[PDB]
């Protein structure tokens, strides 16, 4: 029947014209008063702008409903009384296709887990589509008639999804986030655990108890993890001197020090990425030159500059504690043995979430940190005694006082934990401001 595109932007346009295409009769409703793609919709297409049309959502057949809109919202929810089929465009995407999907979410390294393995699925050679992020539709991937689909879905994208019946599935981790939306962690892993529908193989996490699915006996599961693996699974092996690899089994397959990525929450990446290619049959001799050339992501964690022999990261991305959390301990782990210490820019909107998991690994690696933005009263409370703080008022300001603290072997990282709207514009802007500082040092 009538198919309603509730919310516009960059997926909404991608759902109204996929969907005109295939032939449905086609309304589109937004609250936002002029909303963005009005200009990228054909004419016809009936509209409903200025406010979330209810009388036309109850006209339809099924809705599409944006991932930026909450199925709680009081007009979805007389829609869904009503018995009306609300989905997104994942879903859409998964009905107009047979093709084998990769689908990763996880509350961190989604990107960065994706990127990879789309790239090891290209070097070996498979005509494969990456996308299902924010400027990558899903639907658009279609175009060009992939062999194989590589999905990053959010939990707002999967908790529309029903059998997504994915050729491989993994929840890569969770920590603390999205909880405006999803009210509770409950909430919040049940909506990424529906990437399981009809997943007919696994990769999980042997060291997030929130990985690992309830799925039938039938279903192939295979983990990773960051201690000695089992009989055909991903995890590290140590040579006698302490050298560490990973491995697959007692397999040893790479060096972790011959990675451009850092940190054990890297390993841990890559390792599950050797576990994704594995499900769909790429070969361990092309996964591990694709693993040897990758760089890593802008702003997740990632080396500026040395200024007087103090290195530089870049953090930006580090919006929750669980990220900030690990660039904590991999940048202290890695300069340990050299006495090293870590100067941390902390802050921004902390929206509610719970800082005390910082509270150990700044006792133990940081030597300071500065405190930036909003919540930065909240954030002193919770990490007050764990080391030296200080205040900064601008991010310039809070790059200085670091640089001031430290000294030869010890790292600068501005690793917010926060989102940056109180200050930048994203956290993108954030990240650039912070480059900018560190190449204005002397
Ligand atoms: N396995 C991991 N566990 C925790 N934090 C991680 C992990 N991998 C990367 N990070 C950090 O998480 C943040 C987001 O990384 P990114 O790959 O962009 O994730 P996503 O796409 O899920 O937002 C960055 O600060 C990055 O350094
Ligand atoms: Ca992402
Ligand atoms: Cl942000
Ligand atoms: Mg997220």
């Amino acid at each position: 029947g009538l198919k309603v595109v509730a919310g516009l932007g960059i997926s909404g346009v991608s759902a109204v014209n996929f969907l005109h295409e295939q032939g449905y009769q086609v309304a589109v409703t937004d609250s936002r008063p002029t909303p963005p793609g009005h200009d990228q919709i054909p004419a016809g297409v009936k509209t409903s702008f200025g406010q979330l049309d209810q009388e036309l959502l109850l006209q339809a057949e099924e809705i599409i409903l944006s991932p930026g809109l909450a199925p709680q919202l009081p007009e979805i929810q007389a829609a869904i009384a009503k018995g009306i089929s609300v989905v997104g465009d994942i879903q859409l995407l998964r009905r107009a296709t047979d093709v084998p999907i990769v689908a990763i979410t996880g509350s961190n390294a989604k990107s960065t887990v994706t990127t990879l393995i789309g790239l090891m699925a290209k070097d070996a050679g498979k005509k494969v589509a990456v996308g299902g992020n924010l400027g990558r539709p899903a639907l658009d991937l279609l175009k060009d008639q992939p062999e194989l689909l590589v999905l990053e879905l959010s939990s707002f994208q999967l908790e529309t999804t029903s059998h997504l019946n994915a050729e491989v599935a993994v929840v890569l981790n969770m920590s603390e986030d999205h909880l405006d939306r999803h009210g509770n962690m409950l909430g919040y892993h049940q909506a990424k655990h529906r990437i399981f529908q009809g997943a007919k193989k696994v990769v999980f996490n042997r060291d997030d108890a929130l990985s690992r699915p309830l799925v039938p006996d039938t279903t192939p599961m295979q983990s990773f993890g960051l201690n000695a693996p089992d009989l055909n699974q991903y995890g590290v092996l140590r040579d006698a001197d302490g050298t560490l690899w990973l491995a697959r089994g007692l397999q040893r397959l790479i060096k972790s020090s011959d990675l451009y990525i850092q940190g054990m929450h890297n390993v841990a990446n890559a390792l599950a990425c050797l576990a994704l290619g594995e499900a769909i049959g790429l070969p361990m001799e092309s996964m591990l030159e694709t693993l040897k050339q990758f760089k890593g992501l802008e702003h997740r964690c990632e080396y500026v500059k040395t200024v007087h022999d103090v290195r530089y990261y870049n953090d930006s991305k580090g919006t929750n504690v669980g990220a900030t959390l690990a660039a904590i301990d991999g940048l202290g782990a890695a300069i340990e043995v050299k006495k090293g210490k870590v100067a941390l820019i902390l802050g921004g909107q902390g929206k509610g979430q719970d800082f005390g998991p910082l509270r150990s690994s700044i006792e133990k690696y940081a030597k300071v940190v500065v405190l930036i933005g909003e919540d930065a009263p909240v954030i002193e409370q919770a990490i007050q005694g764990a080391t030296k703080i200080l205040h900064a008022a601008t991010l310039k300001e809070a790059v200085e006082l670091c640089q001031r603290e430290t000294q030869a072997e010890d790292v600068v990282l501005l690793s917010p934990a926060c989102a940056s709207f109180d200050m930048f514009k994203s956290y993108n802007d954030r990240g650039q401001q912070f480059v900018a500082c560190v190449n204005s040092l002397v």
